[PDB]
């Protein structure tokens, strides 16, 4: 699979090797918030980081992710939409060339500079793998980027990407907390989806956070130096690393706030 973002091998392909990519529960979706309703039933989010433990920062071709200890219960999260625990086990960004577009998910069709995917696994399957051939097992959580002020807590994965300017590149990244990078507000959005590059599978609790936050002009074009390409191949920008909005289908989605 030589899948990527390019006229050529980009998100209009990927259904010829991943034919999922038209399924009934894939995302990005555009996120109406004028549909989107209010659910009681929804509990509270527990986001519980104090003990995360990152490793390692790798460029795998398509983004960076930023990779934590998920040998045990360090970095959960629960409750929301969720039954039981899912473990911290990656986050990763996708961006644009401009700062009008590098979000996946849209808030009514608008567009964020970029957005932040805290990957977590269901632990009732046991290893990660398991978990993605569960229709629950991750749990995404979504954050979006806006070009403003800086963010102090991403300063230390900006000042590190030069390191890892190539696909296939890794770096130490231990002692990083993954809470410098949450907006004060935990109100959100949740839905039923999918992974957003193939293999697509369809195992995502999708939940959004309505907060954006803030990081400088400075940091977002530093994640537009990094390369899809190896070293000593012809350079190709890291950028416009993102799935447009696929069809909602059968789906609500659910705000847990009023
Ligand atoms: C086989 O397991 C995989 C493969 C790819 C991804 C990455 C991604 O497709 N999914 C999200 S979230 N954004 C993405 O770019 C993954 O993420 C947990 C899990
Ligand atoms: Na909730
Ligand atoms: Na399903
Ligand atoms: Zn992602």
């Amino acid at each position: 699979h030589h899948w990527g973002y390019g006229k050529h091998n980009g998100p209009e392909h990927w259904h010829k090797d991943f034919p999922i990519a038209k399924g009934e529960r894939q995302s990005p979706v555009d996120i109406d918030t004028h549909t989107a309703k209010y659910d009681p039933s929804l509990k509270p989010l527990s986001v519980s980081y104090d003990q995360a433990t990152s490793l390692r920062i790798l460029n795998n071709g398509h983004a960076f992710n930023v990779e934590f200890d998920d040998s045990q219960d360090k970095a959960v999260l629960k409750g929301g939409p969720l039954d039981g625990t899912y473990r911290l086990i990656q986050f990763h960004f996708h961006w644009g060339s401009l700062d009008g577009q590098g979000s996946e998910h849209t808030v009514d069709k608008k567009k964020y500079a970029a957005e932040l995917h805290l990957v977590h696994w269901n632990t009732k399957y046991g290893d990660f793998g398991k978990a993605v051939q569960q229709p629950d097992g991750l749990a995404v959580l979504g954050i979006f980027l806006k070009v403003g002020s800086a963010k102090p807590g991403l300063q230390k994965v900006v000042d590190v990407l030069d390191s890892i300017k190539t696909k296939g590149k890794s770096a130490d990244f231990t002692n990083f907390d993954p809470r410098g990078l949450l907006p004060e507000s935990l109100d959100y959005w949740t839905y039923p989806g999918s992974l957003t590059t193939p293999p697509l599978l369809e195992c995502v609790t999708w939940i959004v956070l309505k907060e954006p936050i803030s990081v400088s002009s400075e940091q977002v074009l530093k994640f537009r130096k990094l390369n899809f390409n190896g070293e000593g191949e012809p350079e190709e920008l890291m950028v416009d690393n993102w799935r447009p909005a696929q069809p909602l289908k059968n789906r609500q989605i659910k705000a847990s706030f009023k």
